[PDB]
């Protein structure tokens, strides 16, 4: 619905962001538009550091402020990792760091880049009666020529998007459930497996547009967080906000709320245990936004559509159910093969990780959620 902000056409994605914001604040668009030459010839830092303070009361509406989080998000990892050598500034300056921690409170978000930001937000249409396909769209902002981001916001943008064709089943089934509705139950999850096979489809293209040198040597050190990180073990200050340095992970797709929620639907139970993965993936719901986390909670809190199919001994039924299963398994072995192709191997040729593991962990939970093998 509305109250969960959930989109018919983009699902948990961000709905024709804005890409401008009022006059009132071109000192934080200057900065963020030109990230990759200010970064490059040293003068990010100080134009960061000169910033006069600005006020967040002039961020009107929802959309505002999330252009603004993602200004403010960008700008901050691009400081805090200068041109991602090693030299890591310890201090956000409170010019900046006061009026991000105050957007932040105001969108129930932690203070830092999160998935939402720079997926979910981070888009345009190229030509808005076109579709939404990569070669119409665009994104707001990057980090260095070359960081490779536009292919990998996107691809992952569009795996969303695809993803979030069965977020629109997803209350037919439990009306089916409720109603006792055998029919029109299995032809729900047998459309859900159908949409997950299609995000498959569209996931195969992140071989055309991120290259594994770019990605793992630069994009990935300015979305790195600081939430046990050996170079800043103690966390970022929020100069002028914040008491002690705070914690804070990195951006990841364990906060993209469309991969989550399948898992509750279908009765994996990712986020049990008391493992490493599950507290991971639970402590990410954290930097999803409100609404999104309480429609995983929704999710939670209806009856358990893996137990209705086990219980009625019905082979449709439990065949629908792990077309769904299997569909997610899918995706994550092929994710697995990127992993491989994007981190292993470059990450090898430098003068399992953990990492890895993690994601086999997932994988392996997901696989023993099928019915029938
Ligand atoms: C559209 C593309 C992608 C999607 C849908 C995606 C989705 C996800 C999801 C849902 C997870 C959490 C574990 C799980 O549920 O399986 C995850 C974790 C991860 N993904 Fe991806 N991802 C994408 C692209 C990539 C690429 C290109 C790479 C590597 C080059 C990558 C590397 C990782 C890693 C390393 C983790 C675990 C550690 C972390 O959170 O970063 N992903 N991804
Ligand atoms: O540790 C990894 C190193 C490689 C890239 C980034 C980080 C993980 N962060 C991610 C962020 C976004 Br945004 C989408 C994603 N999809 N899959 C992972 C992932």
């Amino acid at each position: 619905s509305k109250e969960y902000h959930i989109d018919e056409e983009v699902g948990f994605a961000l709905p024709n962001p804005q890409e401008n914001l009022p006059d009132f604040y071109n000192d934080w668009m200057f900065i963020a538009k030109h990230l990759p030459d200010l970064i490059e010839s040293g003068q990010l830092r100080e134009r960061v550091e000169k910033l006069n303070m600005l006020s967040i009361d002039h961020l009107t509406d929802h959309k505002s402020q999330r252009l603004a989080r993602l200004v403010l998000g960008c700008i901050t990892m691009a400081y805090v990792w200068g041109k991602g050598h090693g030299d890591v500034r310890k201090v956000l300056p409170r010019n900046i760091a006061v009026p991000y921690c105050q957007l932040s409170k105001k969108l129930e978000l932690p203070p830092i880049l999160v998935y939402a930001d720079c997926v979910l937000a981070n888009w345009k249409k190229k030509d808005p009666n076109k579709p939404l396909t990569y070669e119409n769209m665009d994104v707001l902002f990057s980090f260095r020529d070359g960081d490779c981001s536009k292919g990998f916001f996107l691809v992952s943008l569009l795996v969303e998007i695809a993803a979030a064709s069965a977020i629109k089943v997803i209350p037919t089934v439990f009306k089916a459930m409720q109603m006792q509705e055998r029919d029109t139950l299995l032809k729900a999850l047998l459309e859900i497996a159908s949409c997950l096979e299609k995000a498959l489809q569209v996931f195969h293209q992140i071989h055309d547009h991120v290259n594994p040198k770019a990605f793992f040597s630069v994009l990935r050190i300015y979305l790195s967080g600081w939430k046990g990180n050996p170079q800043l073990s103690d966390g970022l200050v929020y100069e002028g906000f914040w008491e002690d340095p705070k914690e804070f992970a990195g951006g990841s797709a364990g906060q993209s709320s469309v991969f989550q929620c399948f898992d509750v639907l279908l009765g994996i139970q990712q986020t049990a245990g008391g493992g490493h993965a599950a507290q991971f993936l639970q402590d990410m719901r954290r930097y999803m936004p409100p609404a999104h986390r309480n429609f995983l909670c929704s999710l939670e809190s209806n009856p358990s559509v893996r137990e209705f199919v086990l219980s009625k001994g019905d082979a449709g039924l439990r065949e629908a159910y792990d077309a769904c299963v299997k569909a997610l398994v899918s995706l994550r072995s092929y994710h697995l093969q990127i992993v491989t192709k994007y981190i292993l191997i470059p990450a090898s040729q430098q003068p399992g990780t953990d990492l890895m593991n993690f994601l086999k962990t997932v994988r392996s939970t997901t696989e023993k959620s099928l019915l029938k093998e």
